[PDB]
């Protein structure tokens, strides 16, 4: 899978190896390899969640497979738990896209999943 | 919901109170919870629209539900004219990609809504 | 259609022109007027591919209709390449998400396509 954070946190506030953590974490999650999932993190964000501007994040999971009732319940405790924890963010004012995607949607090294 | 707006208008062309007015302005719009809206502004960005860098926006906005022929015009209608009121940006240099998320594809709280 | 790349790599390596080059080039891919095309390029990212933080990127493709298996694969060597010659990124470190949007979800200009 691939996930991406945007958040308003300053980016002075991501500690040191969060990339690692959220590569490691999602790797054991969906029990893929490592070595192709895809971590994105966006600070300093100009972003409100319900009008307000403390602490939030506006995520997406993208995932060929994996992606279901139960699963993306449990993808949000981890990852809100990761976000509470590493940025300091409360988890209800966190929200994650999850997209389960066709492989021959997903293109990557000159041609597709498919 | 929550709306994103990507746009090469600098920082300092993007007015005091523009998040809180997305987010009163969607509430009404949509009929929802004004306490649930995400709003997320991104200026300064490289781009173009028909391979020109006039002032432009690439824009989304996911909800669970609201979402249909007649109500994206609408919401088009309203957010295009607030971009263009207040980052002057031409409606016709602006995209909005909408999604009508099912409730267990949205991840908030360390759940889903599902 | 339109494109975005998000990236790790120098905003100084993104050589002048690469926003018209990927225009014209998409354009001539989709049979569609450059008019219309949209592109948005964001460096300096703070993203990670397999847990490696070399050159890499995070891309999508929005298309009303063109979307599809032998499309997308060949989407995706012409982007790849593009990214290879242009950014120095390995087209292995590489993912584009394809989407294929309904007209009535997408707005433009105070309405939508449909
Ligand atoms: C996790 S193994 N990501 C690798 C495949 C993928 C899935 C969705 C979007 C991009 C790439
Ligand atoms: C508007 S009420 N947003 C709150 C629920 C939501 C819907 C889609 C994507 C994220 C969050
Ligand atoms: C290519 S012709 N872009 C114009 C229509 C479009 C399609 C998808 C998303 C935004 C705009
Ligand atoms: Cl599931
Ligand atoms: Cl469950
Ligand atoms: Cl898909
Ligand atoms: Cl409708
Ligand atoms: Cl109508
Ligand atoms: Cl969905
Ligand atoms: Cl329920
Ligand atoms: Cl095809
Ligand atoms: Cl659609
Ligand atoms: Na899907
Ligand atoms: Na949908
Ligand atoms: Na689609």
């Amino acid at each position: 899978p691939m996930f991406i954070v945007n958040t308003n946190v300053p980016r002075a506030s991501v500690p040191d190896g969060f990339l690692s953590e959220l590569t490691q974490q999602l790797a054991q999650a969906t029990g893929k390899p490592p070595q192709y999932i895809a971590v994105h993190v966006v600070p300093d964000q100009l972003m409100a969640f319900g009008g307000s501007s403390e602490p939030c994040a506006l995520c997406s999971l993208h995932s060929i497979g994996k992606i279901g009732g139960a699963q993306n319940r449990s993808y949000s405790k981890l990852l809100c738990g990761l976000l509470a924890e590493r940025l300091r963010i409360s988890p209800d004012r966190v929200y994650i896209n999850y997209y389960d995607m066709n492989a021959a949607n997903v293109g990557w090294n000159n041609s597709t999943f498919a």
